[PDB]
Parts: C-alpha cells; structure tokens; sequence
C-alpha cells in the first residue's frame, strides 16, 4: 500500500538502511524476530490509545518528575514555611499579550490546585479544562504529582531561582497531538535429556586464509571445560578435517553454552587471526548439528588471551572474511533444550550462627572481589537459606557448577522463587558474567517491578549496552525496553540515539537495526522528527568532514559560513528538536554567533533562537557544540556518574552542587555537547585582569554585597564534589582550561579525556584562597570532601555495577575488569569504613 512504502522510505532514511535489506536476510531468527517483536508495539500503542487523547498526551509529554516525592532535609528548609512561590503566565487576545499571576502554595500540591489557585487570583480584579507548561520549553505538568516533585521544580527550589509556569488550554494542546495509526507490516501475514554422550566438534576447512585454530566451550565469561587445539596445519592449504572432543557430557551443558573458536598463529609467539562465537542452542531452543558456516570477525584492539568470547556471536555479515566450517554430531531426532517442568523433575529427584553471619558478610562483599572455591561450594551447600538475604544472589549464581545438569536445574527452581531485589542489584546480574536466560530472566522482572522511568532514563545507556550480551534477537530485556520506549518518548529518544550511535559498528548492526526498525514502525510521528534531526547531524557532518578535510582558520571560518548559507543546509538545521533534550525547540540559526571553536578537533559552536512563546523565561538562545571526531561516550559516561553523585549526595542531605551538563553520543566519534552559559575557564579569568591571586577577585566584583558570602559557598560546595568525584574516577590531568567557574561561583570540569589511569585535582592556590589552610572555612570543607567520600563509598557496589555494564562499548579506558578494579583502589572496599576514612585524608594531604 501506501502508507506501507513511504513509512519504508522514512524508517530507512531514520536507520540509515533501506527496510528492504531486513527483508533479504535469508535468517529465521531475524524474520521470527521482526515479526514476534510486533505485539510489543500492539501492547504500546494500546496503551496509548486506551486512555485517547490525555494518554496520548501523557506518551508525548511525560511527566519529567523525580523517584521519590519526599524532599530532603536542606532542600525542605530552603522553602518558606513549607511553602514555595510560583509565577504562573497567561496569554491573552490577539497581540498574546503575557500576564503573571504570582501565588504562594504548598509545595505538596497537584497541578490541578496551582490552576486553581491560579484562577481565583485571576478573577479578583471554569473548571480543570487547563493544563500547566513550563515557560520556555515543551514540559507540561500532565499528571496529579506534587509540583515539588517535579525535577523542573526542586531544581528551582535548590537553585533558588522562581518556576515561571504557562496556563495553557487541554484543548489547545490536545489539537496539537496527531491522529496516530499503527499499521501492521506487510512481512507479518524431538529428543531431549535422554542424548548421554560428550561434547565433540569437528573442524573441516577455512577459506579466505591467504596456524591452528584454537576452540572452547563458554558459559559466558567461564570455560564450560578445557580449551583444546586443533592439530597445527600449514597456511597455505587450511584443511584440518580433525575431531576435538571436550570433557562436557552433552546434557550437562547448560542453557546458554557457546562455541568459542579462533585461528592462532605460529612463527613460541602465538597470536590470533580471526575470532568467532557460535550458540550451541538456538532461538528455537534446538541443538546445534550438521554443518555450518561461520564467518570470523578481525581481532579487536587490546587483547589478552588466544579468545574474545566476550564478543558478539553470529557469523560476520561480510562474508568475503575468513570462513569456517564447521561439523556437529547429529542425533536420532532434532535435540531441544528440555521443558521446564522436566527441570522440575529432574531437580525433584536431584546452619549455625556463625556461619549465618558469615554469609552476609559475604553478600556484603562488592562485586569485584573474587569468591575462593571454598566459599563457592560453601554458598551452595547454603543455598536455600541464601534466599532469605536475596542480596547474595548474584554471588551464589557464581558458585554454580555450570556444567552440571543437576545444579543448573535445582538453581533454576531457586530463581523461578527468589524474592525480588532492588534495580541497582538487578542490573548487576545483566552484565556479561549472567548469561544464563532465566536469570537475566528474574533480573528483567525486578526491574518491570521496581524501576522507574526516572531511574530507567538514568540508567538508560547501560541497559542499551547489555544488550549486546543477549543471547538472541528476541528477548525479555529488548521487549521491555522496547515497550517502555513505545510508552515514553522521553526514553523512546535516548532509546533511539543510543542505538543509532552505534549502527556503524557491524558488530551490533543487524541487532540495533532490527530493534530500531521495530521501535520506528511503532513510535508515532515522532519519527518524523526523529528524522529532521538525522538530517540535521547529517548536514553537520558533512559539514565538519570537509572542514577537517581540503580546507583544514580565518579561512576555515569563511568556508564554513558560505557552505553554512546554501539553502539546504538552512533548511536541514532549522526547526527541529535538540538531541540532547527533545523538549528544546531549536528554530533559525543565528550564524551571526555561530563559529569554530578554535581549540582542537575544529568544535563547532552553534546558536539557535528559542521558538518559545516565552523563551525569555528560560533562554532566548540556545547553544551547542557540534563535535566530529572526538569519542563523547567517555564524556557521556562520565556526566552521569556526576548526576548519580550529584543526586546521592542531595537525598543524603549534603549540598554540593554538581554540574552534569548534556552530552549524546549520535554516531562514530560525533556528538553534542551542552553549552553552560555564563561560564569560563580559570585560565581565561588568570589572563584578563603568572599570577594566581585573581580568581578571587574577579569573583568578588562579579559578585558585590550581600552576595558575596553566596558565591563562595557555592565555590566551595560544587569545588569540594569535584575534587572528591575527580580522586574517585581517576579523572585525566586537570588543569588551568580543564576547570571553568559561572559568574555566580559554580565550579565545573570539561573533557575528560581518560579516567581510571592519583590525586589529578591537585586544589592551587586559587581555589584556596577563595575558600577563606588553617581558617574554619576550610575545616568546613575538608567536612564535605569527608562526608562525600563516604556517601560515594557507600555505593561502589552501584558504580562498580554501572562499569562493569560498560564494558560492552569498545571504549578505550575500560577494556576489562582491570581497569575498574582502580575504583575498588580508590574506595578502600576491603578496608573498614574508618581505614577509608585515614586513607581519603592521608591521599588528600599529598598536594
Ligand atoms: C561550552 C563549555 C561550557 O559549557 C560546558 C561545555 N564547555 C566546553 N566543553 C568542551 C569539551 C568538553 N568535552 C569534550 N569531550 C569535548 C569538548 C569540545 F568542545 F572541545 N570544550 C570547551 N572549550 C571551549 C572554550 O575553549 C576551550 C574549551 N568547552
């Protein structure tokens, strides 16, 4: 039909690829998964359709409201009696003049009572037909949460600054919503336990060689057995024919058991050549048998041993590679993977007070010590009462004899029973060390049970990561994340460009394309913008590629100005949403303040004017920097765990204001960065006015009267988080144009470039001298490095988490589980909390 084809072309040019190629790929999985992943759409747009028009509205402007209603203890005391003010705006007649009606309400109070009130200080100089929007963006307060709730207002109430709300008509925005319609796609309409053997592969021929070929069986990151190398044979003719066999009795393998195969090489000095990763199991739950062909992908950079089972498995999409083939034993029937409930048969037929602590303590252990044999087999020989301290789950899943089929069923029943545990403990069995599917199986529940959407936008990046150690296309973690995209076009965004950031990488590209095919045919005319910002960064690119190419400054500065003026690129970049945050609407450039930023890597700095009824409320100008060819996944990486810091420390009742400003990754070594207005580097205050005794000064005449004593509290606060979080990360080296400070005292880093490889923020004189060594004001301050300290060190096990999630992306400084132990380093989890405490000081004394 029609709209069949041109919701094609468009899902293709959102993509990157034409819809056609998913259709050419002669693959079962891939077709199985492009259908069977279609009632996760039904189910979304279901639920956008149940309620109509206000849960349509509610899919598009969702509520951007913090976990937790409660308000911490300082960020309460900062209202007056409890009660907080609030400016909310009316535009009236044809000249929509703008009106503001001042209020004084209860911070505790439903949207639905600010209209109220609002109205009735309307009339003394009509019932809940309004609804509330933030003056300068596109948030709207939609559903009956407490205004302090919402993360808009108790930022206004931390900062100090006033919420300037909108009083607009439900109907105004209702007829501002599209009809949407989701159309079906035209490509939607046995022996089991009783094999007794073992485990033998034989290896045939390879083509494209022009060595041995080193093989092992996986459960994850553990060897199921042995690895066993083929007979070494000459390069010139790869021919081998040869029959390994593995000490795996072929029922004992568990459900999530791969074949991991290489081609080492030979001069004493072995290296590999071409790496591969097969399922022994399929999608359909069958066995593996007969022949196949693999196709072997190039080594990545920063390899340790002879193998990559981490890597992704499948056969390599370009097929002029290095091929393999491949030759399983073949049975009486078509082996599946046994029922369930056979597990439950065959797990059917398959304690004092000090060791009672001595588990807790052992579930009190972070996820990178090491558990001895000892206490593995310990942990099992108490698994049932390890269920009463669910914590322990992840540690009592790595004391499983993984090759056994006896405790891999018996484990089983104790996860189709375990209680549920918090999100941030779940996520921790969603890494690559828990491929088993029923464990990240119980994960995926925890987090349908307990995650919010505020929680899951914050710990958005990782889930999209981990999904690349799925075993299969189609899974529980895809389909609700999926879902929840298909619901929230908050997440549905960053849900969208984390997938697409990463299409270059053919490793994941039939995955994230399939996915993102999915998510596009179901998210509504969203994609039309989604699309507009693909062609806007598209233009960019260009841009900048032949910026940094024939013309690679004052001439630099023209070309980019001329090119900048053909029309289509007028067109292409303006009018649409920014990337880093939908809710801003980005309209006609302002080249007037566009420029290279002329530092390194040619930054483009970019200026749009804010459509905004009310953009003076907020910001009549909006700026960003475009940066082609520096990696921004660190950076992005980095300002989360800022934000997490920043809101530890907030619900632990400790001020220390953190900047974590915007930063998306959209492609290879592309991305956005947020422009923090107002700021400048400690350099650039040293030059303007050696020396290093001006800092202060400069913030003073910034800063005259009464508001002094402000900013440096500010200074001191934000400066003391930064220090901490730096020492804590191993942030790169720090220095005079790395810092930057606003004109109100608020102190901030930028670019870091490597972290985890030390105290790097090594305070100057500067920083010091606008704290007050020996003066009350810097006791205070050596208070909140102390306390900070402890309040990151009360969840390394989160942190550690979040890394070792990471470790999927291909990100330079964080390679293996060696780079993360730095944090364990930094943290002093295997000393007390006191040895942490002398540790922190004694580190801090070495200026
Ligand atoms: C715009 C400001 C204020 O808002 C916060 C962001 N800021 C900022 N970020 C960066 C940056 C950080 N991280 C990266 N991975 C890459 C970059 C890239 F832009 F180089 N660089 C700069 N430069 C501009 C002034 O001259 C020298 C420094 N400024």
């Amino acid at each position: 039909n029609r709209e069949e084809k041109i919701l094609n072309r468009e899902i293709g040019f959102a993509i990157g690829m034409p819809v056609c190629e998913f259709d050419m790929v002669k693959d079962p999985e891939v077709q199985d998964f492009r259908r069977n992943i279609l009632n996760v759409c039904k189910e979304a747009v279901d639920l956008r359709d149940l309620n109509s028009p206000h849960s349509r509205a509610m899919y598009v402007y969702p509520p951007n409201v913090e976990s937790s209603p409660e308000l911490p203890k300082h960020i309460y005391n900062k209202l007056d009696k409890g009660q907080i003010i609030v400016v909310i705006w009316v535009i009236v007649s044809p000249n929509n003049d703008k009106q503001k009606y001042t209020l004084k309400i209860n911070h505790d109070c439903v949207p639905e009572q600010v209209i109220a009130e609002a109205i009735r200080k309307k009339t003394r100089s009509y019932q809940g037909k309004y609804i509330l929007k933030v003056c300068g963006c596109d948030e709207y307060f939609l559903e009956k949460y407490p205004l302090s709730q919402y993360k808009y207002i108790r930022s206004c109430i931390m900062l100090g600054r006033m919420p300037n709300l909108m009083l607009m008509a439900k109907e105004s925005l209702y007829s501002q919503l599209p009809m949407d319609c989701f159309t079906m796609p035209s490509y939607s309409r046995k022996s089991l336990w009783v094999i007794n053997s073992a485990l033998r592969i034989k290896i045939l021929c390879a083509t494209y060689v022009n060595i041995y070929v080193r093989t092992g069986i996986y459960h994850g990151g553990e060897p199921l057995c042995d690895n066993v190398n083929t007979q070494r044979v000459p390069c010139s003719n790869p021919r081998w024919n040869e029959w390994l066999n593995y000490d795996i009795y072929i029922p004992d393998l568990p459900r999530a058991a791969r074949l991991c195969l290489s081609i080492c090489s030979v001069k004493e000095e072995h290296c590999p050549l071409a790496w591969g990763n097969i399922n022994l199991f399929d999608y359909t739950d069958t066995l593996v048998s007969g022949k196949m062909a693999l196709n072997l992908w190039p080594v990545p950079h920063g390899l340790e041993d002879l193998l990559n089972p981490i890597g992704v498995t499948g056969s390599n999409p370009n097929k002029e590679t290095p091929c393999l083939e491949l030759e399983f034993d073949w049975f009486s029937s078509v082996v599946k993977f046994p029922d369930m409930s056979v597990i439950e048969e065959h797990a059917n037929w398959s304690l004092r007070e000090n060791d009672k602590e001595q588990l807790k303590a052992i579930s009190t252990r972070d996820p990178l010590s090491e558990i001895t044999e000892q206490e593995k087999d310990f942990l099992w020989s108490h698994r049932h009462y390890c269920v009463t301290i669910p914590e322990i789950l992840p540690k009592l899943l790595l004391s499983v004899k993984w090759n056994s089929r006896d405790e891999v069923a018996q484990m089983y029943c104790l996860v189709k029973d375990w209680p549920p545990i918090k999100p941030e403990q779940a996520m921790e069995l969603l890494d690559c060390n828990y491929p088993d599917p029923m464990v990240r199986g119980f994960a995926v529940r925890c987090l349908e049970k307990y995650l919010t959407d505020d929680k899951l936008s914050q710990y958005l990046i990782q889930l999209v990561q981990v999904l690349k150690y799925e075993q299969y296309l189609d899974n529980l973690l895809v389909r609700f994340l999926l879902k929840k995209a298909l619901t929230n076009q908050r997440i549905g965004h960053f849900f969208f460009w984390h997938l697409k950031s990463e299409m270059h990488n053919k490793t994941v590209s039939q995955r994230f394309g399939l996915l993102l095919e999915s998510y596009c045919r179901a998210c509504g005319m969203y994609l039309k913008h989604l699309n507009r910002q693909v062609e806007a960064m598209e233009k960019l690119i260009n841009l900048t590629d032949i910026l940094k190419q024939e013309k690679k400054q004052k001439v630099q500065m023209k070309f980019l100005v001329e090119q900048m003026r053909r029309p289509d690129f007028m067109d292409a970049l303006q009018g649409f949403l920014s990337p880093l945050n939908p809710a801003h609407q980005l309209g006609n450039l302002r080249l007037e303040e566009c420029r290279i930023m002329s530092s390194a890597k040619r930054p483009l700095w970019l200026n749009w004017e804010n459509p905004d009824i009310m953009s003076e409320l907020l910001f009549q100008n909006n700026e960003i920097i475009f940066k082609n060819g520096d990696d921004l996944r660190q950076d992005m990486l980095t300002l989360q765990i800022i934000r997490i810091m920043e809101n530890i420390w907030q619900n632990q009742g400790l001020d220390l204001r953190m900047l974590p400003y915007g930063c998306l990754s959209i492609g290879d070594c592309v991305g956005l960065i947020e422009v923090v207005r107002n700021s400048h580097t400690i350099m650039q205050i040293q030059c303007k006015g050696f020396n290093s005794h001006t800092l202060h000064q400069w913030l003073k005449d910034k800063n005259k009267g009464e508001i002094y004593d402000a900013a440096i509290d500010l200074f001191t606060r934000s400066c003391a988080g930064y220090c901490v979080a730096t020492f804590i990360l191993g942030i790169g080296d720090r220095h005079n144009s790395n810092i930057m400070v606003k004109d109100d005292g608020q102190l901030f880093h930028i670019d870091f470039g490597h972290f985890l490889d030390r105290v790097p923020f090594v305070l100057t004189q500067d920083f010091l001298i606008v704290i007050s060594t020996k003066t009350r004001e810097f006791e205070r301050f050596q208070e909140m490095c102390y306390k900070a300290y402890l309040a990151i060190r009360q969840h390394a096990n989160l942190f550690i988490n979040l890394f070792s999630m990471m470790l999927g992306s291909g990100m330079p400084e964080l390679q293996s589980f060696d780079d993360i132990a730095y944090i364990r380093k930094t943290l002093a989890l295997d000393k007390t909390e006191q040895e942490a405490l002398e540790y922190f000081m004694k580190q801090m004394n070495d200026a």
